[PDB]
């Protein structure tokens, strides 16, 4: 059958495909026509339906994986359309993982002779985080910085080296927060998890400005001024609070301007939607930085697709690790970041 | 003068008052009319002006404090109106601390002669809650906490004995949050904060709902259903999440079910109220808790303005707080909760 991994979370289905690319002559005839189609389908194609994409720039190509040569594929799409696609495998074994692989189960079962393998979420992510990162992205880093972070004319995009990770706190900000630590191939836990996540900046700003996507969101929020709905730790003391360290700028109450009715009634929509992004980022590097300190672990990396195409949480949450730790923790972040549940459940299709 | 303690905070400015009830006949006598009259117009209103509040429930009657007995009384008003409280003032040794020591300075320095005396709100916190503690509220504890916690049918509010209180991490929930350690009457530290604190709860609820005061977002949430607007557990597993100890209510994303339109159209303002106390409430009883393992420290004690009149987040703070940490961290309250810092500053007289 098809070779595929996939990640049923609370929001979107990520799913990872081997395309292998070392088919022989024989093999190309003794092949069925679907599973023909399936892979023409999905090879020739980026867009699937109206809500289906796959993310061509993260393939990974030639990988050598169970014995055959192929291009591993990354592909996802929205938790909401899953009925769609299990009505179009309706008219192979699954190696599935995320809290949908249990609330979806019998969904797939109406698939005749399917075999739902249920996988353990976090030995899908980290094996998957570990094998990414070890067979690298076409030969580039999988694992990334932003170098000197504090400084606008400096902080740049530069790789990090991994190949010798524990021991490592993960941060997967998907529609919620978790958090684990990994301390070894066969040591690791979940800390904790907060539920203040990607679904709350989404949903919140929906809420507030009306925007209708994930990146409208976005673009809203690059436009806006977080500080006309934020109280500043200026705004309260006048300035800075040097007693504490506590720069002028820092927030000392989100959205804490709101109380006020003239305030609310001048705010913009793209302002709210900026405090909305710097409060669910601020909130999630402050709980990360206090894991990493419970934890003793100094090297945090972030997952999950909240950071997808969002550069400004990304720089929000390296210079905020950064200032906050003193320079103590480092954030790390990778380039397949929302994949690496669905490539874990592939990794676990030889265990059948 | 007349002696006082003021709390100048980023949304309300407290005041304690210390009403001598010793007075002698000479002292009378000798006692000058606008004295008089401001002790008349403190102890014969409960209203002041329109904003004004003396929290008459609160008082501490037949205290000895400098070497005089007397009532101690407890007066609040919005930071907004202080421009209204100096006008008043200028138609005394001002002992202040908060945020607003520092901002309204120069104001104060309009009453001629007056001398202002800004006192660190770390030391004047700590002074003024083991200092309430220590001579206790009118013969009762002033701390309490809410005993079998995880038992609607059992859980009561019960009195809590500090009289060796270390060590205590105090939580303020105020526009923000401060999480203080105190290890000794001499060594105590800020810890952290977050900005997620009672100005996001009163923000973001009149924002979502149009309410225009604290206690009408309160009503409003008293009524709400908050797993309306929340994304659980359960919605993403479909139950219980057995393997890392998750139940099926626990919140997975704030918010979360907000990004799909029919459930924002079918929300109420009262769901939303009761989303974003839960939201803020959980997120400060995770941050006190990880603080409290970090600082190895099992009394966790809630102050501020955020709980008064507010017993929902109590109870779910005393709730959570037992239930994540598994029995080992236990929320306590006190009575006097968002004046301690205003007592400090009182206490701080003598040294001037
Ligand atoms: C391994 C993996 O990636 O699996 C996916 C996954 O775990 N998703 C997920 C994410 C977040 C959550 C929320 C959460 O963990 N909690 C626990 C801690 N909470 C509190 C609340 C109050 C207090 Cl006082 N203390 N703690 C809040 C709720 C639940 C599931
Ligand atoms: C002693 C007392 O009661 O004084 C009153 C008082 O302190 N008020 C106050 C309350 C809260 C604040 C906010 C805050 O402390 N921070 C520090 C930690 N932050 C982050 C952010 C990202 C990351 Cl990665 N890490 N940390 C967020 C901002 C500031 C002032
Ligand atoms: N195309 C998208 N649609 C919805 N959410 C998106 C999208 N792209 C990025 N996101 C963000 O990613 C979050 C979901 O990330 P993900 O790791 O896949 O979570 P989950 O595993 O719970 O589904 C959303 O809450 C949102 O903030
Ligand atoms: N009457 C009120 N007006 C405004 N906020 C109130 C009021 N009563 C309670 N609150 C809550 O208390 C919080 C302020 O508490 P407080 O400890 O006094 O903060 P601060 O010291 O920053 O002024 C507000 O954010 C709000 O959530
Ligand atoms: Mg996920
Ligand atoms: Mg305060």
């Amino acid at each position: 059958s098809p070779w595929f991994g996939m990640d049923i979370g609370g929001t979107l289905v990520k799913l990872s495909y081997f395309e292998p690319i070392d088919i022989t002559a024989e093999e190309e005839q003794e092949e069925v026509e679907s599973l023909k189609s399936i892979r023409k389908y999905l090879t020739s194609n980026v867009a699937y339906g109206s809500t289906g994409i796959r993310d061509v720039h993260l393939e990974l190509k030639d990988l050598t994986l169970f014995g055959r040569r192929g291009n591993l594929h990354f592909i996802r799409f929205p938790t909401q359309d899953l009925p769609t696609f299990i009505q179009m495998g309706r008219d192979t074994v699954l190696c599935a993982t995320g809290g949908g692989a249990y609330k979806f189960e019998k969904d797939f079962r109406t698939i005749g002779n399917l075999h739902l393998h249920k996988l353990d979420e976090l030995d899908c992510l980290v094996k998957g985080l570990l094998y990414i990162d070890s067979v690298s992205f076409n030969g580039q880093a999988e694992c990334y910085y932003f170098a000197n972070a504090s400084e606008p004319e400096r902080c740049q995009k530069m790789p990090f080296n991994l190949d010798d990770p524990y021991p490592l706190l993960v941060v997967n900000i998907g529609s919620g927060v978790s958090i684990l630590a990994v301390h070894s191939k066969d040591n690791y836990k979940r800390v904790t998890g907060t539920s203040l996540g990607g679904g709350t900046f989404l949903g919140l700003c929906s809420l507030l400005t009306g925007c209708e996507s994930f990146e409208e969101a976005l673009e809203m929020a690059s436009k806006g001024d977080s500080t006309q709905a934020d109280k500043l730790v200026r705004d309260i003391y006048g300035g800075d609070y040097e007693r504490f360290g506590l720069p002028g700028w820092a927030v000392a109450s989100s959205f804490g301007n709101m109380i006020y009715k003239e305030k609310r009634e001048s705010v913009s929509k793209e302002d709210l939607a900026r405090a909305t992004l710097v409060t669910i980022t601020n909130n999630i590097g402050s709980v990360a930085r206090m894991c990493a300190v419970n934890e003793k672990i100094n090297r945090v990396v972030f997952v999950g697709n909240f950071l997808r195409v969002n550069t400004l949480s990304m720089k929000l949450l390296a210079y905020a690790l950064d200032y906050w730790s003193k320079g103590q923790l480092k954030a790390l972040f990778l380039e397949h970041e929302g994949y690496f549940g669905a490539v874990g459940a592939l990794l676990g299709l030889p265990n059948f």
